[PDB]
């Protein structure tokens, strides 16, 4: 029905979005992950958070360098986690499964996030009406600086090679929580919006209706507790706002870069 | 009458789902888990949790090896279990026990989940409705890093070998808890939701209506208390959600490789 | 009247069922167990559980080796019994005892699990209505890994001898708590299932009614005191939740693997 | 419908914003960062507070050395945080989302700002009014010294090779906090603008309509409490006027010039 395109792509695969990994478009708007098996240069890598230790070196480009850098330099001294990035929130409403993800912001299977079909017919919702809370909070990010000589690969004659499977190489990775209090009704939105709202800043409706509750990373105490109530995303939310080592967070967007021009990746997905 | 695809593959045996392990994928598909006796070159393996110890090498990817790397690791210093990786909950409608396994999210033996019979006539509700509520939390994961010469094989040479035979290498694995609360009643789904959803945040139906109760991992103490009411289940969820080396959790996801291209490896389930 | 496939096992020989015992899957089925009398190399085992003693080496897999192996593993230091595997709980109908085999999930001698005559027309209930409550808890499984070289004989050659008879051998243990509180009556399953909920989560129709409990594992002290009433069983289920090594468990469910291309082997039982 | 041009252009790619990085101006307007690859002399930058460290030196114009520099500098002795720059606050009205980036002052993807559906016919806001109360606070700006041979390249023959493809580097970047309370009524606008007055310096319209908020920096702490109410975004606006070293700020907008004659460079950026 429509189609959309937007740089900041959805982590759907944490074993493969690490920094400096190389990836074929077609097969991220796929949803796929092909890697481009190719050495690359050593990258630099820095870290949006304050701290004594900013600036990494990697010589090879891999989830476990990434995950083990992340975790000395927020355990490095002077490292202060009371400013956060960003954090979104908005409730909207859905009547579609298919254009729910907007609200991630890329190509995701809904159909794995919430626990329902939606191949044929299903992707319209059971109920007369849908809405959903989200909110998203990102707290720092990894990013590496571009090539000195412009190009990422090692031997500098790479792209030649890589004609057709077009290179896309991971250049950021935002840490940070995200949250969805999606619900359906058959009330009318007016008052469903009003009764959400009033549940997440403070009765039949939200008592009869359908809940699906999808949260990533926070703190796991305060996550635990959604089910006991509305009250229970609220302090999800209004808890865990200042990232600590403790808790540093789930990549949940990340950027990517043309490794020809190295331009901007601009990731498309089409919503029916 | 419908085919599902999905990226994160169930564990149905514990017993063959480790890092590094090699199977069929059609095997994988009919629930089967055929191997691929080949040598494989020493992977690297990450951890989610932070941990002074997150970047393991593993010469023989054996289930043996990864719990023992899990188990040091989660015993290494600085570790802190806190911030879990996800937490979804959902209460839906399921009026068949071949659609159930969509809960889950992949092919499941649902006749040995639940002890019922399923085969013939016996796949729908004996009831007239039938509701569950679902919650499933992902503490941590363990991620394999993908070959340095693009092929998990110590010979490389062993992928023309293996034509016929699809190789596909299991690449994380996840650790978390699961639980069900299957319900079946007589009544309307309008009043057995309203009583579930009143019973977990917070009269006859609920004492008439059959219970089917699945509980993986979690503190023994807090799931045995489930069959004392309905009250036992919410604090299953509330106690536990931050995780322990006392009590990792049991493997509940795990994601595949396809062994030739390294791409991500999508399971298909058909549901009747 | 049906036929039932799974893949785990019931322990219905504890003499027979240890790791690594190589048996006839035509045997397992009949409900019978051949072994397959040869040499085996040398195994590696793992334990579920936290300790500072997972990873063992069984040269000559027997049941005492297995058993010596679980009581210094649960001895060893830093060991925590406080998460179990899983927790399965469910109150069911039945109207023939062939079909209570269901509840326990593979081939079982109900006849010598209830003191009752079921060959020939007994197997029918005798009264009107049969209810049942049965639960499972999962402490921790021993699983053994996979063969280095493909084949688990010492040989590698008497896979071409034993041919016609099929050898499987056993792969995994599962060690835990069952119980049964099989309920026979004249009234209606509509009041007797509320009346068995009423007691379990807590007149005439429970004191009229004849009994037959089983169980298998937990502390005696609690497991003696289910004649007392039905608090008796409720407290068995919510007393010994997490496991000792005072009080480990009784191997319940066994996993069994092909010894030709190690997949899994899935046992075949039919319900009249 | 109209066109607008612009010196102070909004960070999108925060990646590729920093300090003497060069771009294709074309492609800044096209909100695309296409690097111009060619080595640089060293660049002198200076801090807009007031510390025992203000003049760098940075020889490779880095992402990495601009944030380790900023770093530096605010963990210098003398520094005062007491003192912004700027502090810009307006509750305008919006009758669509493209005429929305006035209120950022560049080329933004409002699609990606707001999890909403642009393209088409959807520009137009849902609800009868649109009102949007915003405010940008900027603490600090890292700026950096005109060339002393009049060409920031470091062979001085460069321009001569970059005709076509117009070369202009980032001679500024701006850090502080922004925010958006964007609001969806059916009502009429002067109510709807005299409730959110009333609530920001301080009943159903507030309670009845949609909700957007956006937030770049600032204290997490104090930007998780804006889902509480309409007390929350007026807490994160007047707590964090000072900004700290725990707290610098994220970089919100950047100035560019030609590279060329070194003028500065008016964006261009059209709303429909
Ligand atoms: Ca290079
Ligand atoms: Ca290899
Ligand atoms: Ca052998
Ligand atoms: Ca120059």
């Amino acid at each position: 029905s429509s189609t959309l395109t937007s740089d900041q792509i959805v982590v759907t695969v944490p074993q493969k979005t690490f920094i400096g990994g190389v990836y074929n478009s077609t097969t991220l708007d796929n949803l796929d992950y092909t890697p481009i098996s190719y050495p690359l240069d050593p990258i630099t890598v820095s870290y949006s958070f304050p701290s004594d230790f900013i600036v990494d070196t990697i010589e090879r480009p891999s989830l476990s360098s990434m995950r083990a850098s992340v975790f000395k330099a927020m355990r490095a001294a002077n490292f202060s986690g009371e400013q956060s990035l960003a954090f979104d929130y908005n409730i909207k409403q859905f009547s579609y499964y298919s254009e729910l993800k907007i609200a991630f912001g890329s190509n995701v299977n809904i159909g794995k996030i919430f626990s329902i079909d939606i191949s044929g017919s299903n992707n319209k919702i059971k109920r007369t009406t849908g809405v959903f809370a989200k909110f998203t909070q990102k707290n720092f990010t990894i990013d590496m600086d571009l090539p000195a000589d412009g190009n990422i690969f090692k031997n500098n004659s790479d792209l030649a090679l890589t004609n057709g499977k077009n290179p896309v190489y991971i250049s950021s990775v935002t840490y940070g929580r995200l949250g969805i209090i999606s619900i359906e009704s058959n009330a009318s939105y007016n008052e469903v919006n009003f009764a959400l709202k009033a549940a997440l800043t403070a009765k039949k409706i939200l008592e009869e209706s359908d809940l699906s509750v999808y949260l990533v990373g926070g703190r796991g105490t305060d996550a635990v507790q959604v089910i006991k109530g509305f009250a229970g995303f609220s302090n999800f939310i209004v808890n865990g706002g200042q990232f600590t080592p403790e808790a540093p967070g789930v990549p949940i967007y990340f950027s990517a870069s043309h490794a020809s021009d190295n331009s901007v990746y601009y990731t498309t997905f089409t919503i029916d």
